């Protein structure tokens, strides 16, 4: 291609086959100013690609956070736990940013209690389901280097 335009500050999406999307991210230790900065970059970024959630992972960085807003703004989940999982399931068609092009359906919990940490290091526990509750685990999912061609659903 002839012409370019380089972005900066937000941050690049790693795509499929770079080795970072596999490798299990490591929690975050560290609850500074740079935990901070990186979150708003991640948030600049994912509005950029207009994706619903990002992870470290995606940007490089096999920690275990990601954002994500499904609707009601920006939410950013450092080191979360899913705590439990309803057994109640749903199919529905997921794409990734890491994948571009290709959409697959995924068979999700419909509901789940998670925990995590924001910016400060707080812990947050909530329930979420539906829509919120597929994003939530799909990015969780990075976290453990499991993407959404290891769950196409039969």
């Amino acid at each position: 291609d002839k012409i370019h335009h380089h972005h900066h500050h937000m941050y690049r999406i790693r795509v499929f086959g770079d080795p970072v999307l596999r490798k299990r991210a490591k929690p975050v230790t560290k609850f500074d100013e740079n935990l901070k900065k990186t979150i708003e970059r991640m948030i600049e970024t994912m509005y950029h690609y207009d994706g619903v959630g990002l992870a470290a992972p995606q940007v490089g960085i096999s920690q275990r956070f990601f954002v994500m807003d499904v609707g009601n703004g920006p939410v950013a989940v450092i080191n979360p736990e899913i705590l439990e999982i309803d057994p109640e399931t749903e199919v529905a068609e997921e794409g990734c940013l890491s994948f571009p092009e290709i959409f697959v359906e995924i068979e999700r919990s419909k509901r789940i209690k998670v925990k995590y940490q924001n910016t400060r290091g707080e812990y947050v526990e909530e329930e979420l389901e539906g829509y919120a509750a597929r994003v939530f685990q799909h990015e969780f999912d990075h976290l453990n280097g499991v993407l959404i061609i290891d769950r196409i659903s039969p």
